[PDB]
């Protein structure tokens, strides 16, 4: 159970974007119905009034929460992969828009989930924005909790896979289009009861063998981090 309260753009906080840049939705819960059309962005998919500014190769950081800014973040219990996806603003994440940013699963150096360094960043990951065409993006945010993803959804809807999806409206001004933004996959419809990585068992199953659901990141993507970038208590 976790939310984005908003970004950083090159370290510089962006301050509270719920329902003003983020398309926030009403409560922390999880998303884990696969067909959903909630699984696009969330329950309240909406137009939110503000687009954050942002220009090609900036550092853009979510900032996550459980209950209260720079909080536990995210229960311990949530293990999971990280992903973000960016769309054309203008699709309203229908269709097959989707172009992953971003995924960061179990890393095995570290022997740590990427919730796991979620918590330690208090709450922030970032990626490099793309030089894709200038115009409004959505950039979502993907958390999975596979704490209770031994089970389907589909077979059992207390148990299954949580998505946590949060949708930020980003206008990137300044970019050279190097990397050209092509189609992408949808959500709903990206993930089913098959896809590997959506019904695992963290307790029986090895983190070492996790294989994160498809697509791959797009080779237009210029990476990213899961590290504290910005120091809420300053402010
Ligand atoms: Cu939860």
């Amino acid at each position: 159970h976790t939310l984005v309260w908003g970004v950083w753009v090159n370290g510089v906080d962006q301050g509270d974007g719920r329902n003003i840049y983020i398309r926030s939705p009403p409560n922390n819960n999880p998303v884990k119905n696969l067909t959903s059309p909630d699984m696009t962005c969330n329950v309240d998919n909406r137009v939110v009034p503000k687009s954050v500014p942002v220009n090609a190769g900036d550092t853009l950081t979510f900032e996550w929460y459980h209950n209260t800014r720079d909080d536990d973040i995210i229960a311990s219990s949530h293990h999971g992969p990280i992903a973000v996806y960016i769309a054309p603003a203008a699709s309203n994440g229908q269709g097959n828009v989707w172009v992953k940013l971003f995924e960061d699963a179990y890393n095995v150096t570290n022997s740590t989930w990427a919730v796991d360094r979620l918590i330690t960043a208090h709450g922030q990951h970032s990626v490099v924005v793309p030089h894709v065409a200038p115009g409004d993006y959505l950039f979502r945010a993907e958390i999975i909790a596979l704490h209770e993803a031994d089970s389907l959804y589909s077979q059992n809807p207390i148990r299954g896979a949580q998505f946590y999806i949060s949708c930020a409206q980003i206008t990137i001004n300044s970019s050279d289009d190097s990397t050209p933004l092509p189609a992408g996959v949808p959500f709903p419809g990206a993930y089913t009861d098959s896809t590997p990585g959506i019904q695992f068992n963290i307790y029986t199953t090895p983190a070492t063998s996790y294989v994160a659901p498809p697509p791959s990141v797009w080779s237009g993507a210029l990476g990213g981090s899961i590290a504290q970038v910005g120091d809420a208590s300053l402010e």
